[PDB]
Formats: structure tokens, C-alpha cells, sequence
RNA sequence: GGAGAGGUA
DNA sequence: GGGTATTCGCCGCGTACCTCTCCTAGCCCGCAAGTATCCTATTCCTTGCAGCGGT
């Protein structure tokens, strides 16, 4: 019952349509000391395109370990926080909390 | 279908 | 040898109809269903020794 009601409530109303800046997000892209591989960049584009829609984004980023999964989330968080939306990160351990704190702060 | 129990003439 | 007696085992004991109950024990194997130890959050407090005002 609880899960059915949550799904119905989330599928009923329309989520925030993020506003994307091209050149300002380009600086954040320039801050990355690597080149996004064509698949990581494609996941990034899908994520940003979905965030920039009225519909609520529900997505999975299932890729193999160590393939830059974190950076896609960092770009999505930058897009969200550019619009002052208080990104919330949830990791299932303290070491992940500390490591992601360090990486995001950097 | 077969066993066992009871019953009628 | 043999005529006799004695024992032993087999075969047999009516028709027709009506009501009811009950037809293997046990094992095994796989389903599946219900439990003791390991990390990251939480609510639960009770001691030991040095500062420290204050006189």
C-alpha cells in the first residue's frame, strides 16, 4: 500500500523543470581534468536532458565500477544547485560519506 | 469393482 | 511282503433383495520456511581523574 501510494503520488504531479545554462556549465565542465568517454558523456547528456524536463527524473546509472560514475552525479548536482535546489547525496557508509565530501569539496 | 457389518422374505 | 488299521489332509455346506463403511506402511527428497553471525545508522546510560572557585 505505502509503495503504491508513493508511486501514484510521484507519477501524479509534475516535478521541477530545471533551467540549464550553457556557458556557465561549460566552466564547470572545464574544471574536469579528464575527457568524458563517449558513453559517460552520453549518460551525462541523458541525465541533464531528463532533469531539464517538467517530468520527475527517475533514472539509473548502472555502469561498471571505476568508470567515472560519480562525475555524472557531480554534473547533475551542479545543474541542480545552479538553481538553488539543495542536492542531497545518500551513501551507505561513513567512508563513502567522507570520500564524496572530499571529492565534492575539491 | 472388491471386502466387512447390519437388515427383509 | 501284506492285510490291516490308523492318521492326515482335502472337499463340501440355499436363494433373492435392502442399508451402511472402507480399499497400505513407511521413507525420502525436495520444497520451502523459518533461524545464528557481520557492518553502518539509531536510543541507553554509568564512571575516573584533573580543574577550580573559594575561602
Amino acid at each position: 500500500a505505502e509503495l503504491l501510494d508513493i508511486y501514484a503520488q510521484r507519477a501524479a504531479k509534475e516535478g521541477f523543470a530545471f533551467k540549464h545554462d550553457r556557458e556557465q556549465y561549460q566552466l564547470f565542465c572545464d574544471s574536469f581534468p579528464f575527457e568524458t568517454t563517449p558513453d559517460q558523456a552520453q549518460a551525462i547528456n541523458a541525465v541533464l536532458s531528463d532533469m531539464c524536463q517538467p517530468l520527475a527524473m527517475d533514472r539509473l546509472v548502472c555502469g561498471d565500477v571505476g568508470f567515472g560514475k560519480t562525475e555524472v552525479a557531480m554534473r547533475a548536482a551542479f545543474l541542480a544547485v545552479d538553481n538553488h535546489k539543495q542536492v542531497a547525496v545518500l551513501v551507505p557508509t561513513t567512508l563513502l560519506a567522507q570520500q564524496h565530501y572530499d571529492n565534492f569539496r575539491d
